[PDB]
């Protein structure tokens, strides 16, 4: 039954064919199992392990890269192999880091958990209906439950269904419904009709939602809908729905990836260039310089220094107490543009705060004076002070106070608790009355001692004193007609009727103030005038509709309450003229408080280019306070086409709802699905927004947004939806979050330039051995071991470099911003020129030019496959020597050191900046020259490696070559300083 919400209750019961008193028939229950399948969320399971890695293998770098390592695989089978049989194992280590790398990101995507299966805890297990079948009430299977069924709900009961109410057997009926409009308060539900077909959840006050839960009362209704057709099942739909993108950084690395898959295919072209003429041999070398060029073109490792790059930062954000559950998201939090937050639970602490009171003070002719206080602190702790005028007063000096909170304290069901496993006051009972028995600890009128108090015995220690001064008869339960409660209290003293009992007033200031016919001025009683009426009646409505914008509450007592025996409470109709003739005492305002930080942190959000939205599922006028508080709006700012309601925007055509989500800061009224809209609005526009929130009606919007941020005090589901949970709940953390993403970048910028234009260098002197005719190629092991670890270690070190002073001054970097830029192509290109001549300039000094070097011939060198009379006086297994190719391996060791050195910083010299400013740096180019020594001395390492050679002057003349790379960038840098200046 759609809109259920809209037609009447025997509409209701029409629809379907029943009587409330009795329920639904086996016949019908059948036919709707069939119809409308059990009434339960469908799980969704997670990839199959199987097919988890096979995604690991759709990325096209490491599908070339597995391709290359079984090519690897033949060479290794042939005769070269059997020369030298041991060291044949190069495609092992290729494929072995495949394995690894791919091993770290199932593990990265096997480790989570399933924010569908959180959602479903919301289920409950049981349900009471009353059906046909038995005349007694019969607790069944919830997911038994069909559309139409008869069902009962009492105090502490999860709604099994969406609910049409037919029936409430209680006074009030109060749901807590804080999983679809995020709200705490319990929302007191009726049994009317709800016209508007169109209305939200938060207009359905007579409908009761499955995963809800009753805080008060009992309740007959017939049931809506069943199963995904529900509110919440409409939560989960968009929840298993949205799909997670693909990281701006990760798109950079595809569209990379794509273009060497492109760029390998055409290298392998010109080396069939060889065809200028002014079989297992010539396969072979087709072959075995493919592989060595993708493993010379590819960044393997990269990977492995991007995981551990992330992973330091997951460390180091704990501290700050950011807990981040997806590395990957710990730099797209930097090119966060927008950040979409919830209201209460989020920018506010939750907590029901009694901000304002006023009691009379004069009352004189047509003048009338009040006293007004104020009271501090934002939480339900007892922490706080009164204040009248901004100085701290003794609430307990008033008359007026300390009737206020008598009132206060015994017309209150609810209760404070310290959870002591939690360290925090919590609210037993509603957040409206709670609100009352904190404001009664803060203002200890009595006196009581309370500073030594155990935090235990601390939560209620004043209520206490003032439920031992009367005894509470009976209480007069809240009702819809007069939006009023009283407590009947005896003095329980010897005095009895001479001190007389009373009756304790407290309700909606309207209702109350009207059956005011005595005005309280500390001890004495005045009678109540036109000009003392509207002097309080003023004051709540500037209190109502302000720039404070705050429930109020009327405090009344009646002095001369009824005979105890002429009362009747079988009958809740009654108890309004049974609260008459009262005499007004005082007024509350109450609010939601904004945290502490909140404000601040604001302001440094837009100090950084970046916008905060506050989408709220509580009233507008509420969140347009709450809005001025916290900065995104002004105090005296007119909100006009600024905050809407999510019907409102609704109402807006789809063209005009985009630019609204462009302008407007503030949206109330909200179900969970318009926050979802939103960020995806935003989206649309490309900035990379953020979602904060802590319900579960936050988790569609935690899910869509590029960056969730849950509370740690909020809901699992929450949690389990976003990427980030701050611990502390200090919402300074998420500036100082995004500071991290924006730092991180910026050093990963640094070390994947320095990673791949070693790699441009790699591909240039693996093209001149293979385009000339020369036998130094380096060994695809040296590629490996260097670009794995003795190029892993550098790039890590470029993660530590300095932060720069004005990162939080400039906006967020363009999503699509490249990180090889124009000219930086251009100083990676000659870069690239070098280090690629460098490697094969060193093999061919060896033969050529040198003391040990037989060879020279140059242009023999250059054509010395075939190997006799102009081979003569030469060995030709001297070519296979390991000494000339640990020149290659060694210039380049020593000249990516030295590159790492450059990669400290772009555009600026040393002599500027020097290695000092990042001692990491320097140590990390040690240990990768202490593992060089390692691959040169010891049997088994330089026996698949090479052999030390020409100690003495080869390494002289590495470092001789490997000199004028710092000159060649220095020397572009200042280039480059020069020339972006002008
Ligand atoms: C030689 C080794 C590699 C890995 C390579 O070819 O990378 C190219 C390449 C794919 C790009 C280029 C490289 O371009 C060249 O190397 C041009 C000359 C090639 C001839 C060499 C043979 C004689 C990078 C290396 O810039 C330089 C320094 O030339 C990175 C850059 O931006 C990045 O991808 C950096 C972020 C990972 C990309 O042009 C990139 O392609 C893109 O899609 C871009 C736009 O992104
Ligand atoms: N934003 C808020 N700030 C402060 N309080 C809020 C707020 N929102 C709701 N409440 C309190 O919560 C109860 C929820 O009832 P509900 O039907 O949702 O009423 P609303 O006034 O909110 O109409 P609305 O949905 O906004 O159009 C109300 O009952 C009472 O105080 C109200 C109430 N009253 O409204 O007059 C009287 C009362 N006693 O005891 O007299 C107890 C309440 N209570 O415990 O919640
Ligand atoms: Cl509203
Ligand atoms: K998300
Ligand atoms: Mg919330
Ligand atoms: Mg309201």
């Amino acid at each position: 039954m759609e809109a259920a919400h809209s037609k009447s209750t025997e509409e209701c019961l029409a629809y379907f064919g029943v009587s409330e008193t009795t329920g639904l028939t086996p016949d019908q229950v059948k036919r709707h199992l069939e119809k409308y399948g059990h009434n339960e969320l469908p799980a969704e399971e997670g990839k199959s392990l199987w097919e988890l890695v096979i995604e690991q293998f759709e990325d096209l770098l490491v599908r070339i890269l597995l391709l290359a390592a079984c090519i690897s695989f033949v060479l290794a089978w042939f005769e070269e192999g059997e020369e030298t049989i041991t060291a044949f194992v190069e495609p092992f280590v290729i494929l072995l880091i495949l394995i690894a790398n791919a091993i770290v990101g199932v593990w990265q995507e096997r480790n989570a958990e399933n924010a569908i299966e959180a959602l479903k805890e919301y289920e409950p297990e049981m349900g009471k209906v009353y059906r046909a079948d038995r005349k007694s009430v019969q607790r069944i299977k919830a997911r038994d439950i069909v559309p139409g069924d008869i069902v009962e709900v009492a105090v502490g009961d999860k709604v099994p269904a969406d609910i049409r109410i037919l029936s409430i057997k209680s006074t009030t009926l109060r749901v807590d419904q804080s999983i679809l409009t995020g709200e705490s308060v319990s929302v007191i539900k009726h049994t009317e009709p709800v016209p508007d077909p169109r209305a939200v959840n938060q207009d359905k006050k007579n409908m009761l939602f499955s995963g809800t839960n009753i805080a008060a009362g009992k309740a007959l209704g017939i049931v809506a809908t069943t199963g995904v057709s529900t509110e919440i099942g409409k939560i989960r739909d968009q929840m298993a729905a949205t799909e997670q993108d693909k990281t701006p950084l990760q798109q950079k690395l595809d569209e990379f990836g794509e273009q060497l898959s492109k760029v390998i295919s055409l290298i392998c072209v010109a080396v069939w260039l060889i065809n200028i003429g002014h079989w297992i041999r010539g396969a072979i070398y087709y072959f075995k310089i493919a592989v060595a060029l993708a493993v010379a073109a590819i960044p393997e490792g990269l990977p492995a220094v991007i995981t551990t790059c992330l992973a330091l930062g997951t460390r180091r954000m704990a501290k700050k107490n950011a807990i981040v559950r997806s590395l990957p998201s710990v730099e797209t939090l930097g090119c966060t543009s927008v950040i979409c937050s919830d209201k209460t639970g989020t920018l506010t602490t939750n907590q029901m705060s009694v901000c304002k009171m006023f009691i009379i003070d004069k009352v004189d002719g047509d003048f009338c004076s009040l006293n007004e206080f104020s009271i501090t602190g934002s939480t339900y702790a007892p922490e706080g002070e009164v204040l009248k005028n901004d100085k701290p007063i003794r609430s307990g000096q008033f008359d007026g106070l300390v009737e206020l909170a008598t009132i206060c304290a015994l017309c209150n069901d609810s209760s404070l608790d310290f959870n002591e496993t939690k360290g925090v006051y919590e609210k037993v009972g509603e957040a409206t009355e709670t609100a009352l028995t904190t404001l009664v600890e803060k203002m200890n009128v009595f006196n009581t001692e309370v500073r030594n108090l155990s935090k235990v015995e601390r939560a209620n220690a004043c209520n206490s004193v003032i439920r031992q001064l009367m005894k509470k008869e009976f209480t007069l339960e809240f009702s819809r007609d007069r939006k009023s409660m009283s407590v009947y209290c005896s003095p329980a003293k010897s005095s009895r009727a001479a001190v007389g009992n009373k009756m304790f007033v407290k309700g909606a200031p309207e209702g109350v103030i009207d059956r005011c016919n005595y005005v309280r001025v500390g001890t004495t009683r005045v009678p109540m005038t036109g000009p003392v009426k509207e002097k309080i009646l003023s004051v709540i409505k500037e209190w109502g509709t302000g720039r404070d914008t705050l429930r109020c509450l009327a405090l009344a007592t009646r002095d001369t309450p009824p005979k105890r025996e002429e009362m009747v409470l079988d009958d809740s109709s009654r108890f309004m003229e049974y609260e008459t003739d009262l005499t007004f005492v005082g007024v509350v305002g109450m609010l939601d408080p904004p945290r502490k930080e909140v404000m601040g942190s604001i302001q440094l959000c837009r100090d950084a280019g970046i916008r905060v939205i506050m989408i709220t599922g509580d009233n507008k006028g509420t969140a347009i306070a709450i809005c001025r508080r916290i900065g995104i709006f002004g105090e005296n700012e007119e909100v006009a086409d600024r905050a809407y309601t999510g019907r409102e925007f609704d109402d807006l055509p789809l063209a005009e709802q985009r630019e609204a989500c462009r302008r407007a800061c503030c949206f109330a009224r909200v179900e969970p699905s318009h926050k979802s809209k939103i960020v995806e609005y935003l989206q649309s526009y490309d900035e990379i927004t953020a979602m904060t929130g802590d319900g579960v009606n936050d988790a569609p919007a935690l899910k869509k947004a590029e960056i969730g941020i849950a509370m740690g005090s909020g809901t699992a589901v929450a949690k389990t939806a976003s990427e980030m949970v701050l611990a502390d709940d200090n919402f300074s953390t998420i500036v100082a979050a995004v500071e991290e993403g924006r730092a991180i970048y910026n050093n990963m910028k640094q070390f994947i330039r320095y990673l791949i234009s070693s790699n441009v260098g790699e591909v240039v002197c693996i093209f001149l051995t293979a385009a000339l005719g020369l036998p130094e190629a380096l060994i695809p092991v040296q590629l490996l071991w260097v670009n794995l670890v003795t190029d892993g270690l550098p790039a890590t070190a470029l993660g530590f470099n300095p932060p720069d002073l004005d990162i939080m001054d400039r906006p967020p970097r363009s999503p699509k911003e490249p990180l090889i830029s124009g000219w930086l192509f251009f100083r990676y290109m000659a870069i690239g020129g070098y280090v690629g001549a460098a490697t094969v300039g060193a093999a061919a000094w060896w033969f050529m030019y040198a003391e040990d070097g037989p060879g020279v011939t140059y242009h023999q060198l250059t054509h010395f496959m075939q190997c006799h009379p102009h081979f003569e006086g030469l060995d030709c297994e001297i070519f296979e020597a390991p000494e000339p190719m640990t020149m290659a391996l060694s210039v380049l060791v020593t000249i990516e050191m030295c590159n790492a050195l450059n990669s400290l910083s772009e555009n600026q010299s040393l002599m500027r900046m020097p290695p000092w400013v990042n001692i990491w740096l320097l140590g990390s180019i040690c240990l990768s020259m202490s593992l060089h020594f390692l691959i040169l001395y010891v049997d088994p390492l330089p026996m698949i490696f090479k052999l030390k050679a020409l100690d003495l002057t080869q390494w002289l003349m590495v470092l001789k070559i490997s000199l004028p790379v710092i000159g060649l960038d220095e020397i572009l840098k200042f280039i480059a300083r020069n020339y972006l200046e002008g």
